[PDB]
């Protein structure tokens, strides 16, 4: 409360362990369905069902231009790009099981990295 905190957790290297996370991210073999924005004009229902869009690109952009105010939020777009291919894609599809690979690949070096 006012004049009253908890101790100062070191937060001054998060930038740059949240890029190196996004690094190994975009160079998984299976990060293919997941490196761009889909294409709204191309694939029918996309634009209409999945409301908030997310990629490693845009994620990428948004994390090198200050648009993450602390590591939470970087994570929520993270996990957004999963959220979003479970909803599209099914379990047994390539994207489908790429998707589910990538999420485990990235909660692990999450936790590794953070707690």
């Amino acid at each position: 409360s006012m004049s009253v905190k908890k101790p100062k957790r070191d937060d001054s290297k998060d930038l740059a362990l949240c890029s190196m996370i996004l690094t190994e991210m975009e160079t998984h073999e299976d990060a293919w369905p997941f490196l761009l924005p889909v294409n709204l004009k191309l694939v029918p229902g996309y634009k209409k069902v999945i409301k908030k869009p997310m990629d490693f690109s845009t994620i990428r952009e948004k994390l090198s231009s200050g648009q993450y105010p602390n590591l939470e939020t970087f994570a929520l777009d993270v996990r957004l790009v999963f959220d979003n291919c479970e909803t599209f894609n099914e379990d047994d599809s390539d994207i489908g099981r790429a998707g589910h690979n990538m999420r485990k690949y990235f909660e692990k070096k999450w936790t590794d990295t953070f707690k």
